[PDB]
RNA sequence: GGAUGUGAGGCUUCGGCCUCACCGCUCCAUGUGCGA
């Protein structure tokens, strides 16, 4: 009924009514082939498997909170069929990627050179305000090998409104929220969390404006210091 | 003998500088020698 999460069971027959996946153009190959990637609130995984069976990763995490969105991907398999090879490659897992903790989260060790982080930045933001999306920002870099890359797809803020009733606490992290969307660049590339470079890479095309949200790229610099 | 480009961010004493990411790590000029 609420979905406060944004884990919405029919999510992409509205996001890719009948369609490809807008981002596919946008999202390129090399970033992911022979590569150890991690795809953060990965749905019922539909861009998870696609990207898995077509561009080659060596391994490829598909995370989710909901569990009933990650017995679905795993059923999902099976529509993309004809180690390193598909579906080998794929896993799912049910968690919360937002550590309640920051030493859980500076405890993080490295080990993806991709993290994804499509459409999951306001979920997080409504649910766990600003220190839990500061928490899965720096997690997310402690995660990323040195040379990995954080691909973000942000939602703005101006479409955080329209769900700010969903339940108390998202309404009240709603009105303490101070880092917004448009801070979020300056912020991944602060000491704070210590990303080096980053770039928009382009905004894809979508049957909805709502879905035509800008794609950057986050580097995490390649030498130690 | 000639040729070092691009982008994001930050700094600047407006000369530039710093980090990272790209793009390359090569191309061009050149015989009054040689004739298996
Ligand atoms: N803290 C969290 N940890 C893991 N997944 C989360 C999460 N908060 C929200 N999610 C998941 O994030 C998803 C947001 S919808 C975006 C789906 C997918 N990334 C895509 O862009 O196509 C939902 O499936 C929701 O369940």
């Amino acid at each position: 009924r609420k979905f406060q999460y944004g884990n919405y069971c029919k999510y992409y027959g509205y996001r890719n009514p009948s369609c490809e996946d807008g981002r596919l153009r946008v999202l390129k190959p090399e970033w992911f082939r022979g590569r150890d990637v991690l795809d953060l609130g990965c749905n019922v995984g539909h861009l998870t498997l696609s990207i898995a069976c077509k561009w080659g990763p060596s391994r490829m995490v598909g995370l989710d909170i909901d569990s009933r969105l990650i017995h679905s991907a795993r059923q999902n398999i099976r529509h993309y069929l004809s180690t390193s090879v598909f579906p080998n490659n794929v896993v799912f897992v049910t968690g919360n990627y937002v550590l309640d903790r920051d030493d859980l989260v500076e405890a993080q060790t490295p080990e993806y050179d991709v993290v994804l982080c499509l459409s999951l930045t306001k979920w997080v933001h409504l649910n766990w305000g600003d220190e839990g999306l500061k928490r899965m920002f720096r997690r997310i870099y402690r995660h990323l090998r040195p040379g990995g890359i954080l691909v973000l797809e942000p939602q703005p803020w101006s479409s955080y409104g329209k769900r700010k009733t969903l339940t108390e606490t998202i309404y009240k992290n709603y009105y303490r929220i101070q880092l917004k969307p448009e801070q979020f660049s300056s912020y991944l590339t602060s000491p704070d969390v210590g990303f080096s470079s980053y770039e928009l890479v382009a905004t894809p095309h979508n049957t909805s404006k709502g879905f035509q949200r800008p794609v950057y790229l986050f580097h995490k610099a390649r030498s130690p210091s």
